[PDB]
């Protein structure tokens, strides 16, 4: 039974690469992080920065989350991200994703002690 912090790490962190360099990145990563077990997760963003740099966002600019909560934080700098989104021809169990690499600010929700990211809200 996964903690919130660990679920964030599994779903969103990929520090081993600086950027997605292939159209198949999302297909491979969504499968290897177990996000296509039982269902195709429709949307998911991977962040290509160190874990420490992402955890540090919880001390940066405090903003509202899309749901109105006030424990969201926007990174001061842009970060290398890859957005993975299911295509129109995807359906379980043959999940298929479009890979879009970008450099954007991230917005995360933070909780706990230590105060760490638990939800990925958006990128700007
Ligand atoms: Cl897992
Ligand atoms: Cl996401
Ligand atoms: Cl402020
Ligand atoms: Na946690």
């Amino acid at each position: 039974k996964e903690t919130a912090a660990a679920k964030f790490e599994r779903q969103h962190m990929d520090s081993s690469t600086s950027a997605a360099s292939s159209s198949n990145y999302c297909n491979q990563m969504m499968k290897s992080r177990n996000l296509t077990k039982d269902r195709c997760k429709p949307v998911n963003t991977f962040v290509h920065e160190s874990l420490a740099d992402v955890q540090a966002v919880c001390s940066q600019k405090n903003v509202a989350c899309k749901n109105g909560q006030t424990n969201c934080y926007q990174s001061y700098s842009t970060m290398s991200i890859t957005d993975c989104r299911e295509t129109g021809s995807s359906k379980y169990p043959n999940c298929a994703y479009k890979t879009t690499q970008a450099n954007k600010h991230i917005i995360v929700a933070c909780e706990g002690n230590p105060y760490v990211p638990v939800h990925f809200d958006a990128s700007v």
